[PDB]
């Protein structure tokens, strides 16, 4: 078995010539040669069955990548694994290789507009898909945007993923922090704002030590909410935290963004929005003027029919969930069904 910074990774004698490529707080990425289909691919190898929750991130992003298919969503190519539920201990998701993320492009270069323009485009296109499947990412942050060497940016890392029905907390919506309940497609695009105005100013706009120094940014560009902002969050509790805050008054986009296009903020104006219900929406996003050098309706697809997982995954014991992704794994296998 072929072995990457002291880790087994066992997938040979298909995928050979293993290099490190990044690390989340559950997966191991390598590059990969597969020698049968004389492709370059990425191997993400995740080890999760200790824990209910990791069982879950896994199951969910098995489920939602087979079921997807789309330019800007990340596919998913096979998975590995072993050929026992008993001996199985590492899962292996084999996909398409990209070239970095957009995290660490913005590490190393300050982009232009029509980059920007760029990147948001394929963001929204990718995003238009998934919430036509009636599907929350509710993950979504610069290292999960993936980035090839033309520019093609496709979306992983589904492992919240979830239907509609309503690591960093850098991008979560004000109402995941306040409410913790009723979760809507409006989430998302507060996500793909944060992202927006870190294009901007190569700087995260709202980056918050905890939840309760998250909301002080928050709040502290927004300013203090509206009545009617305020009559939005359903926990009173959450409400009356809300009201015992100092006033803040509001920071014009243009004292943070001075150089940035107009109508760069005024789109990141409507994605920022505190109330979700005002909060724009993903075809809406595409069709702004900011992205007018791209929208294309005929060339933006969308999902035949709603994503369901068919069960409940929340409450089910981590040895279920092993049997689930034991069962979903098996197509991948010889000699299935
Ligand atoms: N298909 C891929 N091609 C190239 N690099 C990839 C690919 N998938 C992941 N990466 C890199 O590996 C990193 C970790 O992947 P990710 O899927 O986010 O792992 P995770 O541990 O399951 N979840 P998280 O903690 O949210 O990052 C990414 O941020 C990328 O830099
Ligand atoms: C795209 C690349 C790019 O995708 O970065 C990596 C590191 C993946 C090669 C850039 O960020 C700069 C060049 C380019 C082509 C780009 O942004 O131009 C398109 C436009 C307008």
């Amino acid at each position: 078995p072929e072995m990457v910074r002291g880790q087994v990774f066992d997938v040979g004698p298909r995928y050979t010539n293993l290099s490190y490529i990044g690390e989340g707080a559950y997966g191991m990425v390598c590059s990969a040669y597969d020698n049968v289909n004389k492709v370059r691919v990425a191997i993400k190898k995740i080890s999760p069955f200790e824990h209910q929750t990791y069982c879950q991130r896994t199951l969910r992003e098995i489920k939602i990548l087979l079921r997807f298919r789309h330019e800007n969503i990340i596919g998913i190519n096979d998975i590995i694994r072993a050929p026992t539920i008993e001996q199985m201990k590492d899962v292996y998701i084999v996909q398409d290789l990209m070239e970095t993320d957009l995290y660490k492009l913005l590490k190393t270069q300050h982009l232009s507009n029509d980059h920007i323009c760029y990147f948001l485009y394929q963001i929204l296109r990718g995003l238009k898909y998934i919430h036509s499947a009636n599907v929350l990412h509710r993950d979504l942050k610069p290292s999960n945007l993936l980035l090839n060497t033309t520019c093609d940016l496709k979306i992983c890392d589904f492992g919240l993923a979830r239907v509609a029905d309503p690591a960093t907390r850098w991008y979560r919506a004000p109402e995941i922090m306040l409410n913790s309940k009723g979760y809507t497609k409006s989430i998302d695009i507060w996500s793909v704002g944060c992202i927006l105005a870190e294009m901007l100013s190569n700087r995260p706009i709202f980056p918050g030590k905890h939840y309760l120094d998250q909301l002080n940014h928050i709040l502290g560009i927004l300013g203090s909410p509206s009545q009617e902002d305020l009559n939005c969050i359903i926990n009173l509790k959450a409400r009356n935290y809300l009201l015992s805050l100092p006033h803040k008054n509001k920071v014009p986009w243009n004292r943070l963004f001075p150089n940035a296009d107009s109508k760069a903020l005024d789109l990141l104006d409507k994605m920022l929005t505190f109330n979700p219900h005002k909060r724009i929406e993903v075809e809406q996003a595409l069709a702004h003027p900011y992205l007018e050098q791209y929208y294309d309706p005929s060339d933006e697809p969308i999902a035949e029919a709603p994503f369901k997982f068919d069960m409940e995954l929340d409450d089910l014991p981590k040895e279920k969930l092993k049997e689930l992704i034991f069962e979903e794994t098996a197509r991948f296998q010889p000699g299935y069904r």
